[PDB]
């Protein structure tokens, strides 16, 4: 499969460190998106976030890192470090403020049915965080 949303080879800790450094520099929060390529809800969320309206919202407001969790068997300690966002389902997100401290985590499977969400529902979810 071509152009997978998650990079199964990435050094996720390095990527998160680099995104958090960028957020501190730009005074923006960082969005950590935990998911995997097998998960149809994760693929749907990525496709929606790729659209023009949603890309503009995310790019303006966040630094972003996608963290592959495999079959719930990769990068688990990085999930644990940031408040266990995946225990409640994937895709899951963490918003970290520009100072490196977590602001918000999805702890109720808020995005776990993203394949059923509309583009506007996805927009509204991320827009609320930017309010």
């Amino acid at each position: 499969a071509l152009n997978l949303p998650y990079d199964e080879h990435a050094d996720a800790w390095t990527q998160v460190k680099k995104a958090l450094a960028a957020g501190k520099r730009t005074h923006k929060p960082t969005l950590l998106v935990f998911g995997a390529n097998w998960c149809t809800d994760c693929r749907a969320l990525d496709k929606s976030l790729r659209n023009q309206k949603n890309t503009a919202l995310i790019a303006k407001h966040f630094e972003v890192v996608k963290i592959d969790v495999g079959n719930f068997d990769r990068n688990l300690e990085l999930s644990q470090a940031y408040g266990d966002p995946i225990q409640d389902g994937i895709p899951a997100v963490v918003v970290v403020n520009s100072d490196g401290k977590v602001r918000y985590t999805t702890k109720g499977g808020e995005l776990a049915n993203a394949r059923k969400m509309s583009d506007q529902g996805i927009y509204d979810f991320f827009a609320k965080i930017t309010e």
